[PDB]
DNA sequence: TTTTTTTT
């Protein structure tokens, strides 16, 4: 008798598991019967519970083998090379279609019986994050085609504002809903080659708080970031590949993604406002400070600068046919069940509330 | 016949042994006659002598074995992939159960028949601990609170006061109850940028003392930490997630962990100043160390900076409610020993010794 | 037939063999025929000639082996395993009087019937010894207490004085008595990772002479080796646990072993003298030069750098009630040995021709 | 009838091969019919035509093999094997004693009947030699015994003076005598960590023309060496073993050689001229040079670089007396040897030429 | 059946093959028959077709094993093994009539019927080449000579003159001819020990267009060349086995090879000018400017660079006499070939079009 | 995995 490599490598693809100890460990737990499992009759952790029963025989045996990391190490290499394969074939609205479907199923979790989110909690985060832009869900609807599209030249969003204006936050949350990384340009220009190399095979990156110089008279701090960034030009275009380093690693050549850049106000040369698309801006508005002094659970529970929250701000809001059509069918479900949730005047009230920067959940 | 790797598998799984040659070394040691096995029979360790007669017919094959480093290493993959498991499937609530419930353990075993220390030590120790800030049991219980639920920006406690003064000496002991590390900002801004990755997986962090710009003013040696931190204020916030950097190593997208910073007494920009949820002020004292010259014992056994102190400190203040609900079992049963080998007025006694700073015993 | 891996494995533990091109050399010479075998008949090395006869059919089938360094390196992890478990599990008076042992065992040959060298010798040794200071053997003894006791902080000696004030020479005979390991400084902080390597698991470390900085008004060269040291302070403190390199291998994490350091006169800073005990002088007590230069067996034989002539002044001075208590015998056996050769005296007479420079014996 | 690992490990011992490719180049070469084989019949090297027709049969089979690298590995580890236990069990006067055995034996080859060099040209060699210092022999005894003493701190000899003094001339006939090794420090720090490797097990070293600073008044250009080499003083004293690298080894443990170290005259700091023992200083001779120029067999030959020619000085001119009493047998033929083939006019006369700084010879 | 690997090692023999990848694709190229393979019927590579039809089964057979990189591995090391016993075993002189063996049989094909090279372009490029510097043949000669003897402290040439002078021109024919390689010592002083590591087992090197500084009084750039150098002034004298390293590869120990230095007009510090032993003044020539414009097929098949050229340079000049007497036979052949293919008036004319600073022909 | 590169 022997194990099957194929049967953990089906574990590996369905949970897209590609740490070789994360699979190994969790791989062994199915070792014991699940006819008894605690982790399947408490529910517990769906990477388990729907799974123990289909792997057990083959577990068990698994158990025996002499040979465990080597498995493990096949199983790996075949969810790695499935994401190789798609980072160069797929297009990009159907990874985001993708990366949506993930976040829907998350909610899933979240939101079912099982669950211990609360959806009224998360629904007053939409409620204040709608509240800090004039049409907040066309500004994201926006922000999202443009990145879909990756038109050249016209790909890089500007924030600026004072501090505590909220550009971090909502940069993270849509970081968290598309994927990404953040970048630090205020470095001296020996730093910034290996700095670069992070965006290597990202869907979008975010440029972080660039310093400029003689904003001191503002009290801004001067800084490199803007005089780097006046040289990156032919980057921000994305009108031609570029060649990318990692340390050690051989350099790769590709477009460089596009993004967004945050700044307090400092001047920008007129060189570079020219490559930006669609400046917003920030102010501080007291009465959303006021309204977060009273209902901090918000904070406490990290809901304003998730991706999930800016998902349900897009169902709230957007027509179902504005969505890709394969999801558009879990997309009228989560509508039903919120329509069936929250009657509107329930948010309406919440809305009027945070209007009157009192706590939402009166 | 031929070796069972699945024992040695049990054992490593048992004792928890992260270290190939730790485990090699130890399973040896079964290949004598467990029926006249004199380390034993001398009750000398548990790993040992709770074990030798189950495992012996198989460490005596496994001498012989041509391949012995090879079954170890899959061995000690077991038990590190527990941790990997272990470390994405738990609240930080149990975390913290865990963590407590081995402890207890090793209290159970240490204060055994084998009774190898003096409770009236440790009991010194706690009453030279519980002097040194008022309602010390409190500022452990609610800073310990304070770090399980990870709140964002409510995440930062400044310890302030002069040399010796015990703030280094009382964060040790912390971070050893709970798991963490110490860091360095004493420095120019490249080498913050090398520290940062010792953070990784880190349940908490702790910031030796800070040397401020300008202490010359207290003719304290400047160096850069407290600009530094201002301009660090996200990662004490811990609002949004971020990766960290050692000299190369790897990273995995986390949050910052909260932590304490300690302090000799250079100033601080208040903006700075707002990250924190409390200042702690400290001294030498004395009479204390006029105590500890007198009570060495505490500081040759090091107890004085265990955080079995602090458990010990905490056992004997707090209710039994108010601990992990399954442990709250065991929490009795220590009471039960404590209160029965100790009234108060022997606590008094030593409470009494310490505030004279006579040697705590008499 | 085959090799039988056990019989190598015994034989690199009896010998205590830790290095497998040794081992390998070692071994082969069994292969030849026992009963005319010159190392045998001429008694050179106990290590040879105690078990070429046990050997010989082993070590002539070993000998064919197309495995021969994977034997080898099994049985070297297992000597580097055992090392491992006893440096957790033991006191450190156990692991003392352990080395202790071995010196006894290697004095029984020195000076048994074979005798290989003349007792006398060493005894003079030994008067030039503690001649070198004040109160030497008590000295000695604050030192091993010292050691053993092992405090954090209040840990490390340092010895200062100029060129050939001989400070280098006592610390080399501490490190033997000892067995510990000796550790450069004078270097970049990266390649100092792997150098550390090597404490991993000694009973002691030393650090050498390292470059201050500013001594060059003295001619005395500075170097990064004292500003690199400025940044162990956990290392030196013994405050906790810190993870270590090693090569080909894990990394691995403990307490770092006590020590010393010695030092030309350079400056040293305000904040790294507060975690030394003890500091020493050294100083050219020019007529010790005038007798060993006129006394220069000692010097060559290296009788005077020797842990022999240690622990040769412990067996004189101290009682055996200062002596751990399992070799308290071993102890009265060798002090009857040197009263049966000796006498204060013969002593006092060495320990004047000191006094006076002149040669030691007469 | 497969290979026999067992005489390639043979023939490895014989040669004293190292280099697994030179090895293995070599091994092949015995694969064809020894009974032709033209390297036998022209007699050409010795390493060949004395063992080809022995290893010829496993030669062959040898030719046929898989493994072959593997196999030359074995034999390469087994020739390293027996550096190592030489180089830790034998005194240092046993070393040189073999050390002789093996060049008296390249002297039999060298004025054999195969007989490549007369004996006079090495005689003419030596009278130039000999006319370079005074009383030249006797430095080449003092510097063995030195050598052979290794007496710590008493270990390095320092050769000084102007360019083409013939100080590099001297070092290398004394590195082949003794044998050894050259290192280059003048490299920076972090390269030269692997320099030293190459030291591991080595009798003795010479460190090259290290470069000092400030005689740039002469212009001497500056460098690092001497800093490098004041890092190094451990190394030098030989009072402590100290820790040698390699790639992909873990760092060797012993005691670092002794040996000369060669400079043009810059200045040496205190403390690293405190570590020499003897310092000689070479002049410019101008019949030297017109004594060269006309005898220039001697250069294109390379004889006065040899150790060969030092050897032939030693007989020349030393009682069999200081000879290691087992070589003195062949001590006494070569003497009888000399005398026969030589007056000593002849050899007067010769010196007499040099010393005219003609060509050597009329 | 089996591969037989023996057969491909005697290809990687027979064609010199150094590469494994390189290796690998051609010995691939055989597994289709030979009876039609077009790169055989187009006579394209004489490495391939040669051999084709003879290895053609065992290719086919190569073509399906599952170790065919293994098998190359070791191919490819006994190309690399016997490069390393010839470079220990052979007489310089015999070194260099096997490369001569090597171009001779080149240019048996170049100068072929099948080919192309029209001697009359070569002898043109000789002509010019023979301008260059007064006695060119005696120059050359005396190098080849000079790099035979390779005698101590006199191995190397230094070539200076204002840029463009031919002075790299005529070294790349020299490298050519001898067979060597060619070095850059203006790399920072980190880089340049993985540089030097090129020069293992070469003949001869060169070192490029060393910067030397202060020469911007012609506006020569500055840089480290000369500093470099004047480190490594141990590696020019040649007299003791210095040490050398690739990447990954233990050092190996060997005496550095004689060579070439060319430079602009910097000055050059008296302790590396004592190393050369003749120097060459270059200078810029207005005939063979206006000469080479009206020729320039030389430069566009690079002729005036080639070792090739050289060699008919020697061929046409020197006696048979001077050549070793295995190729003796074939350079009389050739000369046979030249002799009758031109004549003395028709080379004089070109010479003395070269004088005229017309084209080569007229 | 070390090493090389990074890091110095
Ligand atoms: N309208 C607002 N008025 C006042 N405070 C606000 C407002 N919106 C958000 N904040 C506060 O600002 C805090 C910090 O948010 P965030 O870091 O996103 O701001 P930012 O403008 O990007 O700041 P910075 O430039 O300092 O990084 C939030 O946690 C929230 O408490
Ligand atoms: N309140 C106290 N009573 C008695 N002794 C104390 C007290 N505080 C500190 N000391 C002594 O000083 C030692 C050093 O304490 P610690 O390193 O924690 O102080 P610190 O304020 O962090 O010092 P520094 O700022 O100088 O680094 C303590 O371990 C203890 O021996
Ligand atoms: N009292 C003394 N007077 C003169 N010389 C002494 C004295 N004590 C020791 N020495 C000499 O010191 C020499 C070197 O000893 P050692 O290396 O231990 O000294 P050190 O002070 O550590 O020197 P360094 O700092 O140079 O390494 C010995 O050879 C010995 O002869
Ligand atoms: N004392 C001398 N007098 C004259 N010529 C000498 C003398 N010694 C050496 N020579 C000549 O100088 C050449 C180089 O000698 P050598 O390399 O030994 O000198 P060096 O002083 O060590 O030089 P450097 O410090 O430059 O390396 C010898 O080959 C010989 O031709
Ligand atoms: N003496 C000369 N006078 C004028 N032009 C020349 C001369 N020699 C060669 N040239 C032409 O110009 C170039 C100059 O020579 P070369 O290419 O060898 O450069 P270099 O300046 O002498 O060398 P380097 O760049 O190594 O310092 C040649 O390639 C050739 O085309």
């Amino acid at each position: 008798k022997q194990v099957s490599w194929k049967l953990v490598t089906e574990y590996a693809m369905e949970t897209k598991c590609d740490d070789v100890l994360l699979l190994l460990g969790m791989y062994l737990e199915f070792q014991y019967s699940f006819e008894m499992c605690l982790k399947c009759i408490k529910k517990e952790q769906p990477s388990h519970y729907k799974y123990h029963e289909k792997h057990y025989a083959n577990a068990a045996i698994f158990a025996d083998s002499k040979n465990q990391k080597t498995i493990c190490q096949q199983a790996v290499d075949t969810v790695l090379a499935k994401k190789r394969v798609d980072s160069l074939q797929l297009t990009r609205e159907q990874m985001l279609t993708n990366r949506f479907n993930d976040l829907l199923d998350r909610m899933d979790i979240m939101f079912g019986s099982t669950g211990s989110a609360d959806i009224e909690e998360w629904m007053a985060g939409v409620a204040w994050l709608h509240c800090l832009l004039p049409k907040m869900d066309s500004v994201v609807y926006d922000f999202l085609k443009c990145m879909v599209y990756n038109i050249p030249k016209k790909r890089y969003w500007l924030f600026k504002g004072p501090i505590d204006s909220g550009k971090t936050t909502l940069a993270a949350a849509l970081l968290e809903l598309c994927g990404g990384k953040a970048l630090n340009v205020n470095l001296p220009l020996d730093r910034l080659n290996f700095e670069l190399g992070v965006a290597i095979d990202q869907f979008l990156v975010v440029f972080e708080d660039v310093k400029g110089t003689g904003g001191e008279s503002r009290d801004l701090p001067s800084g490199q970031g803007i005089n780097n960034l006046d040289n990156l030009r032919d980057y921000l275009d994305g009108s031609v590949k570029v060649n990318l380093e990692k340390k050690h690693l051989n350099k790769r050549t590709q477009i460089f993604p596009p993004g967004i850049v945050t700044m307090n106000e400092y001047s920008v040369p007129k060189t570079l406002q020219a490559r930006f698309v669609k400046q917003i801006d920030f102010r501080p508005k007291d009465y959303l400070k006021h309204c977060l002094e009273r209902s901090e659970f918000l904070l406490e529970k990290r809901i304003i600068q998730s991706g999930i929250a800016l998902l349900l701000m897009l169902i709230w809001y957007r027509p179902v046919a504005e969505f890709a059509q394969s999801i558009q069918s879990r997309i009228v479900e989560w509508k039903e069940r919120l329509d069936k949730e929250f009657s509107l005047s329930v948010y309406q009230k919440m809305k009027f509330n945070v209007a009157m920067g009192i706590g939402v959940l009166d």
